[PDB]
């Protein structure tokens, strides 16, 4: 099936492995994974993280024809499993010095979920994009400002983590994918740029 092609040792995930808006797998509730993970599930997670590293590297992205990205969920690869990868880089200072930490978040998460969140909502000022959507979609994607999540890593170890800012937005976006929700589902239907009072707009 699709997962066998994806986990071949020499196979690199690229845009042609990513399904498109309209494909029913994007609207399903993905199946939880069981531990211990199968080798396929473990390698899939690793290929997904490799895809994010490549997409953020100017040469490899160029070589493989990749759009820069900070997250991917398995349903985007036509695999209906609760697996996501997130990779959010820190940025150089104005003198060109690399950050202390290369990434503010780097994880492959199995069965992630939000277990609590802030009453306050937030949205990226620039809106959101999606590897599976080849349209322009304007508007504020209203999400929780802060969340506490739970997930398991490839070893089966459980983690509990609080997130805010951009990291909170990114994980919420990927978890939506494993629940069959798309970012534009969270954009006001009548005025994409409406702002309910108290909405935290992130630059
Ligand atoms: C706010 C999260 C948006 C993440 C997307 C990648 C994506 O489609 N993830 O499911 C991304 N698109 C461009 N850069 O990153
Ligand atoms: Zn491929
Ligand atoms: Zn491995
Ligand atoms: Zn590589
Ligand atoms: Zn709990
Ligand atoms: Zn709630
Ligand atoms: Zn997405
Ligand atoms: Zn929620
Ligand atoms: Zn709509």
């Amino acid at each position: 099936a699709a997962i066998d092609k994806l986990v071949k040792a020499s196979h690199l995930i690229d845009m042609n492995d990513i399904i498109r808006e309209g494909n029913p797998t994007l609207r399903k509730v993905a199946e939880e994974v069981t531990f211990p993970l199968s080798e396929k599930e473990e390698i899939l997670g690793e290929k997904m993280m490799q895809f994010l590293k490549h997409s953020q590297d100017p040469i490899m992205a160029e070589k493989l024809g990749l759009r820069g990205g900070v997250g991917l969920a398995a349903p985007q690869l036509d695999i209906s499993k609760r697996i996501i990868a997130v990779l959010v880089p820190n940025v150089e200072d104005a003198q060109g010095n690399p950050p202390k930490e290369a990434y503010s978040l780097q994880e492959v998460m199995y069965n992630p979920k939000v277990v609590s969140h802030s009453v306050q909502d937030a949205a990226l000022s620039d809106g959101e994009g999606c590897l599976s959507v080849d349209r322009e979609v304007p508007g504020y994607v209203v999400r929780h400002a802060r969340v506490t999540i739970e997930y398991f890593d490839k070893t089966g170890e459980k983690h509990r983590l609080k997130l805010k800012g951009y990291n909170s937005i990114v994980v919420q976006h990927e978890i939506d994918h494993i629940d069959g929700i798309m970012f534009y589902d969270r954009i006001n239907e009548k005025n994409p740029f409406a702002v309910k009072e108290g909405l935290l707009i992130l630059e």
